[PDB]
């Protein structure tokens, strides 16, 4: 086994097909199922992995009650093959309720955030041990990406944030070579507030695309210098906005350095990348709430701010369903990468009152360079039915 | 790993042994097993699969209610190890309403159509990989096999088909190397309506039996050459006929080379293969439904359109119990290729009212040089006494 | 991966040692558990596993009621790693009312026999594949082991036996290269009636043990050469019988040739072993009834028919629990091959009432060269408590 | 494969990160998990492990009323990979009451012992068979660990105890190469009453530290000679002392080699280890129950029987919530040996009144040479709203 470079070029893209969807919510209806949040994907150089952070609890069972929690001590990291639904031969592989996870191409890293809100722990676990830890260095709910971290060369990266959700905070990003934290860079650059990013190998390089949860509705993006550790950072430039909220498209605008200060509060977590300079991105549908799942190509979308040209729309999760959180992973072929991404379809509270509990399933799609039609793709759980 | 050529003879068969089955719907009665339809075999080099449609839900699940549906954005394919029942942590390979599934010596593939009625996907899966997806080319029900595909040097080829199922339909033959399309071939020949085609190895190229659903009770044979990519089409001569519906074996004739218009309208999926001159055939048994499984020899019954002599007939499911789906699929011994078979057992609506649900067991059998008796292998499950 | 031989002594022993113990029963009144009886224990060169036939259905299940009967289309040979109990990824290795397994240091055999009473057919599964088959010879219940088969270089041996449980049956012994029937001896030698053999690898041979259901309470021995293919027979000289029903200690006797003619009529399947001139051997302590089990060493047993010096007894399962079928295998070491047996412990009809099932959990002990104390392992779940 | 020797220095330890949890008895409530006891953590060179000793029954199951008992013939030792719960796919890998278990780089050990109070038998398994077995000697509960055994180059060791807990008992340490006792060494030195001993490596030796259940609430320590098979004993100076009951922290007092006589009757299995002369150790929060628990570093505590100054002190369950056992587990790193430490959330009777039942779930820490923040991590299950 030799460490991943992903020294390849990216795969040509016309678009996604689908992947993976495990249907988690309606196995949960007559089935032990977990209850979890913040899923996401990644792959060993075989075969891909479904990750989620549990709620130390199957949904048909007491404990569900109250799980629109986001940090309590019983949330765990859960992992299966792609596809196996999180049932209770599943394999909690550290206690957290922020996580990210990677393969470098010998051995499997997670980054397990757990305990107190003002105070908690970081845990580096490789090659099934534990290597190294950190605290919270600000003392505001120490959190990470919610999806994969990305390792070139046996150095892997992956962006931590401490401190304020509605103001200035404290993000950092690691260096760790074999579970161990061999440096930190501080956040630099003109990205002002930064949050679960979504980040991806772009050689010699990482790419990431976060969340703004401050003052914007355009995404930042953080660029990760594997060899000299240096940072830099700004906004996807499109005009056309990827968090939620945001504002509709013909009043939305961004900038390719500063947060647009448009319903700027709050966000959700998300995707892009680049395809020379042209953007590839996810979204809600709904500007305001977590409803549908679009993709398209903005045309300049990744050089021009005042590009609004898209081509190439997708439905992923219809307008009147439920999505959530959202993700890039990133799959290695014979002469190329490719990009796929996740959607956590969340159900429950607090915007489904029919049941106590908030969980999710997902639907996963990737990058083709053939063709592909059209549809949707929801939860398709009934609350009126379930686990009364 | 080197890749499949089945460059062997084909083993001598006297009939068929008893090789698995899973009494999927009797476990379903105190346990989680999921809803399935569509199933079938495939076997890598060292070991056989059992793979389904699943109906995103699990029998004993509210959400099993109207799962007579063929398509909708819930159904993946399932895989397990036969004789391992579609328990919970049965993993879900991809999303799909139709599919088909080959082991070509080094890695599976799987073709796996989802999305709209009038503009489906199929995403072609290699190595725990998306590597290409077509778009529906005739907008009405992109559709494939639904059994194994076949893979020669690499080379794997499978039939779909986008159209009408009861008038003329737009049916390929698509070839794949590790996961991308190489080529397509558009269907050629005498085969007038051509679907759910059963094919095997039959060096140096592919054989299969297909369906016809529009004029033909007589089943259609695609020949597929691998190298040039040629294809040639015709039907079995056999005069006992292996579609459901049917004429009685008195009433019904056939052609070597159009539908007999024999109550052609409709059908059930099946196989056949050839033996020098003579054909192995499976069929239900209740010439206009699903009920029962037989088995025989029609000696001449490939090349005699008049020849209606079978021997070594084999009930497999006694004419009093439902049975459905059935296809072949190749497995290579040390000297030989055999040839094995498994029965989907249909049960629920809606021929079945003592229930809301629709599902399926399997039960399989194996080509076998040497002897045998006799017996019947049903479902088994008693819809009086289940999840009511 | 080389052929095993056992070329290789038998272990000193001095008695057996607790080895695994599944508490199926007492699992199932909260779990979801198969129905099974007829369990054995086999063991690939690295670990065991223990098999069992289903009925199809699990016991919280109402397909459960009447599982009393022997011969179902829904009974399956299971399979599981030893300890594991028969849950619902339980792995069906083939269709089967009556089976024998082992493994010849290459691959797993299985032979599998199903189908009608008056027509039974018997499948050899190598490999993960059908090799070979046979009809029942004497139209009677065509049937084998219950416990595991044995290979020496190559050549497994099984025991089969068609005809009356209660007259002159038709006893074959087989000899299966690689799945691959090569021979077929005919019984031969003093043992009159021959059923269920408990066989282990006596190099350059195989020896059995088995269960005469006709007019004898000791127990046949088969003795099989696997180069020439001859067979020999006669049975268990010891005063001590190891067969139930049988008479008392003080009344018992035994012959070295013939069977006793002492409640002869019917058995319980069982194994002994030689150690010298002395016999090793287990027994249900109940001498009417299945109830209780100990083991213990005739000392001259094996060669004087009116020895009765037991030395080293153990209960295995106390005199007021109920036992069932028993037999032995075979597990290699550094030095010396051991013997290891299990025991059926059956709960349930016909004799116990208070449930409409019939299940068996299993226990299993081996040799041991070092020392041992004492206790009582039976099943221990509570029939009146359970799934009402 | 080589053996292990653990001929590495111990990692800079600085406290402890948090590694895994199972959320066991919340998992049960909606799910059919294993009752167990006395759970424990080992691990071969790639993977950790979770054992426990099982109740031979499910939480959620009739059969677990009364587990609150120590020896049924019921109980098994579990096996799981660290962080998959123990559900009804969990392999038991031996009969037991009480075991020990390690891998010496090749294979696994277990030391199982189960059968009568007054004459058990101890069963050593490696690698898939049993090699070797020995009756108790003294008549009255052989016992051992319930924590991993300890090898280097394929000498494993072992600490069992036979004969009064409030009395004069006779401890014996056990060498075992390949599952064989190859030696016995009696208990040796100035620790009067040891039972369930917390071992790990430390080269060329391996040292214990157990529970006093006597007239000590000072922690005995034994050490064990791999070579010439010599033992010494004594106790932990620290005059914070780690048994459970004992005296307040201005109360307490300890002594390097003699019981303290300080509420010495009673205990609860824990550890320490050194760290030059200072001493790692973890222990219950409240000094009577087995509520809470911490860990902390006393400087000087290892040679100094006075000193009291502790450092570092964490809260891994707080002192509201219910504890008990705790043991060392010892990971291999790249240049260093780690230490790790699980700790028994235990549930139920006879202190919980709510239910019937006596559970346990675990949550597991590590070693860490980087820094650390707060929590606490209890069981976190219900047992108003559990199973009534
Ligand atoms: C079968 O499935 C395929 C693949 O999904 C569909 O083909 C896609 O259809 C979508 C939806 O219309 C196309 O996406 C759209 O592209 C528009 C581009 O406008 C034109 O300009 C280019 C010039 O380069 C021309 O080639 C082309 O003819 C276009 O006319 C955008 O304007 C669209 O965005 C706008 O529409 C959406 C709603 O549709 C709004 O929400 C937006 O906010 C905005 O106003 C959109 O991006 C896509 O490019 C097609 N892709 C491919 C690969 O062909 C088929 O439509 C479908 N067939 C059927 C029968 O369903
Ligand atoms: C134990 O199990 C074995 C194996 O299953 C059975 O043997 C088979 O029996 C079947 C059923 O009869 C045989 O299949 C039939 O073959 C007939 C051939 O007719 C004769 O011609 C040949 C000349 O080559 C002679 O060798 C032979 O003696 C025959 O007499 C066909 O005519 C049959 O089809 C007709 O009957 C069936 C119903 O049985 C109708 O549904 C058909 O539509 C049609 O009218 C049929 O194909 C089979 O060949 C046997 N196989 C083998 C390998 O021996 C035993 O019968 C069984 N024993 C018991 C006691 O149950
Ligand atoms: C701790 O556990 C150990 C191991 O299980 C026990 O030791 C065994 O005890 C049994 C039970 O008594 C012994 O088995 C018996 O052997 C008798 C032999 O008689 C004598 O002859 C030899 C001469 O070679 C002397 O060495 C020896 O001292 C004997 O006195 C048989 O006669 C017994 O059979 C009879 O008794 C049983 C009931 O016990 C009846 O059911 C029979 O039908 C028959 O009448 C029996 O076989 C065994 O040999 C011991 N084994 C070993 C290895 O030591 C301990 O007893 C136990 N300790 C405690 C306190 O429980
Ligand atoms: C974020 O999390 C970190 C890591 O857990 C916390 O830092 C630890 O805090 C604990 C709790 O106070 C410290 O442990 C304590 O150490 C004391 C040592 O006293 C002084 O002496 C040294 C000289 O070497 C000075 O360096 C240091 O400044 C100390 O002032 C002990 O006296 C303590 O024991 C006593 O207190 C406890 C209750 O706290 C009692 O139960 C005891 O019985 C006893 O009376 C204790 O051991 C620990 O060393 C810190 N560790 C590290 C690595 O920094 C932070 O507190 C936390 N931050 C927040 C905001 O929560
Ligand atoms: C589910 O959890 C909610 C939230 O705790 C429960 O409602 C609370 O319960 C407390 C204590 O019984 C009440 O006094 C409060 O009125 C509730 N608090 C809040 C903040 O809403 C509720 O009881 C639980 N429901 C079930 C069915 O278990
Ligand atoms: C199972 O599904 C069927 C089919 O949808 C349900 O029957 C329909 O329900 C609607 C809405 O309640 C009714 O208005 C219609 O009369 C029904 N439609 C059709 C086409 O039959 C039925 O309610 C479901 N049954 C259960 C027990 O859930
Ligand atoms: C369990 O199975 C038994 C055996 O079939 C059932 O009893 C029979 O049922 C038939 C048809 O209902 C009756 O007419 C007979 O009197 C019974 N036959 C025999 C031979 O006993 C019984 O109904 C089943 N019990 C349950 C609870 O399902
Ligand atoms: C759980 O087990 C307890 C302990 O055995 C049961 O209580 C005993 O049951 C016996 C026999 O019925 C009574 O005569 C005694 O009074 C009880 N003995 C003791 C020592 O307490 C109890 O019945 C069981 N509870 C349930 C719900 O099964
Ligand atoms: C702590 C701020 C952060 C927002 C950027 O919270 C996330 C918001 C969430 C959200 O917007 O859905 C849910 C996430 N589970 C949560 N993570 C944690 C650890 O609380
Ligand atoms: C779309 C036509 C085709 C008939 C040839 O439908 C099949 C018929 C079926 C049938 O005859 O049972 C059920 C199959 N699930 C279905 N496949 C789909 C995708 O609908
Ligand atoms: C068919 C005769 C044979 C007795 C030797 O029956 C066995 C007796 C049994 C018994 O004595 O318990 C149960 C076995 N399941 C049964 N096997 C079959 C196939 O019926
Ligand atoms: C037999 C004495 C020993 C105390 C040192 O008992 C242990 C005490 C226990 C305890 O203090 O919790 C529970 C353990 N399961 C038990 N082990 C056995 C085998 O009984
Ligand atoms: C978006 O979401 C909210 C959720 O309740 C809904 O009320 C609103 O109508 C939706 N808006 C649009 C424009 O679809
Ligand atoms: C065939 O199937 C139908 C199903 O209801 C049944 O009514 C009919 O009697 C059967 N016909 C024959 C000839 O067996
Ligand atoms: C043996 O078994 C039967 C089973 O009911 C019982 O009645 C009888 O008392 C037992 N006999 C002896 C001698 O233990
Ligand atoms: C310790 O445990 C017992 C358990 O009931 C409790 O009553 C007591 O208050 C606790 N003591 C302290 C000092 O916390
Ligand atoms: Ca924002
Ligand atoms: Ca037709
Ligand atoms: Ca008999
Ligand atoms: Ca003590």
């Amino acid at each position: 086994a030799e460490y991943r470079n992903w020294s390849k070029p990216q795969c040509d893209i016309t678009g996604f097909a689908p992947f993976s969807k495990d249907n988690s919510i309606r196995l949960s209806a007559g089935g032990d199922i977990w209850v979890t949040r913040e899923p996401y994907v990644s792959c060993d150089p075989d075969k891909c992995y479904q990750f989620a952070l549990g709620q130390g609890t199957t949904l048909n069972n007491v404990h569900s009650n109250n799980t629109v929690r986001d940090r309590t001590p019983y949330r765990t990291l859960l992992m299966n093959e792609l596809g196996v639904p999180f049932h209770l031969g599943t394999k909690q592989v550290c206690i957290a309720w922020s996580s990210s996870s990677c393969h470098d191409g010998k051995a499997w890293l997670h980054v397990c955030i757990t305990g107190d809100d003002k105070n908690a722990t970081a845990s580096f676990i490789y090659n099934g041990r534990l290597v190294d830890s950190v605290v919270s260095w600000s003392k505001e709910i120490l959190r990470t990406q919610e999806s994969e971290c990305v390792c070139i060369n046996g150095t892997c990266t992956v962006v931590m944030t401490d401190g304020s959700a509605s103001g200035k905070a404290d993000t950092k990003i690691l260096f760790i070579e074999e579970g161990k934290i061999v440096h930190t860079s501080t956040l630099s650059g003109s990205a002002q507030h930064v949050e679960e990013c979504s980040c991806y190998p772009r050689y010699p390089g990482v790419r990431c695309v976060c969340r703004d949860n401050w003052k914007g509705s355009n995404r930042p993006i953080v660029d990760i210098n594997i060899k000299d550790h240096s940072i830099v950072s700004s906004y996807v430039c499109s005009g056309l906005v990827g968090d939620t909220p945001r504002k509709n498209d013909s009043s939305s605008s961004s900038h390719c350095l500063d947060p647009n200060n448009e319903e700027g509060g709050h966000g959700v977590k998300g995707w892009a990348f680049d395809d020379g300079n042209d953007v590839w991105m996810g979204r809600t549908i709904n500007e305001t709430s977590r409803l549908g799942y679009e993709t398209f190509k903005v045309i300049e979308g990744w050089s021009n701010p005042k590009s609004k040209l898209q081509i190439n729309r997708q439905v992923i999760v219809d307008r009147g369903n439920r999505s959530g959180y959202s993700g890039i992973f990133s799959v290695e072929g014979k002469s190329c990468i490719n990009r796929c991404f996740y959607v956590e379809l969340i159900r429950g509270r607090k915007e489904e009152t029919e049941v106590l509990w908030t969980s999710n399933s997902i639907v996963v799609f990737c990058g083709t360079s053939g063709t592909y039609g059209t549809g949707s793709w929801p939860d398709g759980a009934d609350l009126n039915l379930m686990p009364i």
